[PDB]
């Protein structure tokens, strides 16, 4: 199976193409430091050598943090906690990218030090008022771009194999890409190229920091989560941005389906064919959102037959429920049914560390360490 073939992504020689998608689980402390057992969570999911894992979204600066109990990577205590997580993954011969974000208008205003700190590309709330975000100034944009680069340096210094730039799901970068939020009249909004500029410049600064082979970029072009996915020129806007990502030669593009607002409207393009076409055949593409063992297999096989041979699939919910997911899929073992109780848990070991391995995997584990 194509899905089981080794694939080089960035500097990492992956041994199969099933990826742990970035998933926020709120197991960080009030200082943004991952809890001491976060290392066992990622270690569990480093089940099979040559797996790539992508971390939960990680904050870049204390001012940009939008939630409590999510991790950052600006402070020394955070960076040391992540070094230990990354060490555990590498000890199991797996690879890990740190996903970097800022929440912008989707931050929890109760968590911000000042109401001034709720920022976006423009003063457009997610819901009809809705506390109003403040439009970033030119200098604040420049500062945010440098903060992403410095976070990327911190990540690479903690040992991460790479960073993913969180350009999706209506968070701050996507708030610049999409006209349903960005109504700026300066060079950061007001046309397809101008709206794309924020994502292009964050990407360029992170590339200068760590090199294109340690940077992936996530987008969710069709997603309607958090006020996105409604602009009239949605397709052209992302065709343009993905052409620029391809020109910048990033290690991978990651495209994900999210929450679709009306289930009676069919989705236009479940496997993102329209965008994969612009990205091209040569560089790895990660697809996420709604896949299972059979559909991950089918889409990778059929894309390969269509010349798109460099496709990986990332799983969020099944990697939560199934720590040995790639082992299971390769051995024809059923993935663990996931449950909403665990998705909506916070802080505890319960609903986090306590999904079992397959009995099969346990059978091979029957030895003294
Ligand atoms: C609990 C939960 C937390 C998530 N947190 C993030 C996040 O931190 N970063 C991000 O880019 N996507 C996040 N996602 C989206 C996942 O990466 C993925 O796109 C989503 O789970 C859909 O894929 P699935 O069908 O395999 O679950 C999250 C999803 C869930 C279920």
């Amino acid at each position: 199976a194509q899905l089981f073939k080794p694939l080089k992504v960035g500097r990492c020689h992956l041994q199969h193409r099933m990826i742990m998608a970035p998933t926020t689980r709120f197991r960080a402390d009030g200082q943004g430091v991952p809890l001491p057992f976060v290392q066992e969570y990622y270690g569990q999911r480093a089940s099979v050598p040559g797996t790539l894992l992508i971390t939960e979204a990680t904050d870049i600066t204390p001012k940009a943090m939008g939630y409590k109990h999510v991790p950052g990577i600006w402070s020394e205590p955070q960076r040391e906690a992540w070094r230990e997580i990354v060490s555990r993954v590498h000890s199991k011969k797996c690879f890990i990218f740190c996903q970097l974000w800022a929440t912008g208008r989707a931050a929890d205003p109760d968590v911000l030090a000042d109401m001034k700190d709720l920022i976006s590309s423009s003063a457009v709330p997610v819901e009809e008022k809705g506390p109003l975000p403040r439009a970033l100034t030119e200098d604040e944009i420049q500062q945010c771009i440098a903060d992403f680069a410095q976070a990327a340096r911190n990540a690479i210094n903690a040992g991460f194999d790479g960073v993913e730039i969180h350009g999706a799901n209506g968070y701050l970068i996507d708030q610049f890409t999409q006209k349903s939020c960005n109504h700026r009249q300066d060079r950061w909004g007001g046309s397809i190229e101008n709206r794309a500029r924020f994502a292009v410049e964050v990407t360029r600064a992170v590339i200068e920091a760590v090199g294109a082979d340690r940077v992936g970029v996530k987008l969710s072009p069709y997603s309607q989560y958090l006020g996105m996915g409604t602009m009239d020129e949605l397709v052209p806007q992302f065709e343009y941005l993905i052409a620029q990502m391809r020109r910048l030669d990033v290690a991978y593009l990651h495209l994900a389906n999210s929450r679709w607002l009306d289930e009676e409207k069919p989705h236009p393009d479940p496997n993102h064919e329209v965008f994969v076409r612009v990205w091209g055949q040569s560089s790895p593409i990660l697809l996420a959102g709604g896949y299972d063992a059979a559909s991950a297999e089918k889409v990778t096989e059929q894309m390969a037959a269509a010349t798109y041979t460099n496709v990986a699939i990332a799983f969020g919910r099944y990697f939560i429920s199934t720590p040995d997911l790639p082992f299971r899929v390769m051995a024809g073992i059923q993935l663990q049914k996931y449950d909403r109780a665990s998705f909506y848990s916070t802080l505890s070991r319960e609903g986090y560390l306590d999904y079992p391995f397959s009995a099969e995997y346990m059978a091979l584990h029957n030895f003294p360490v």
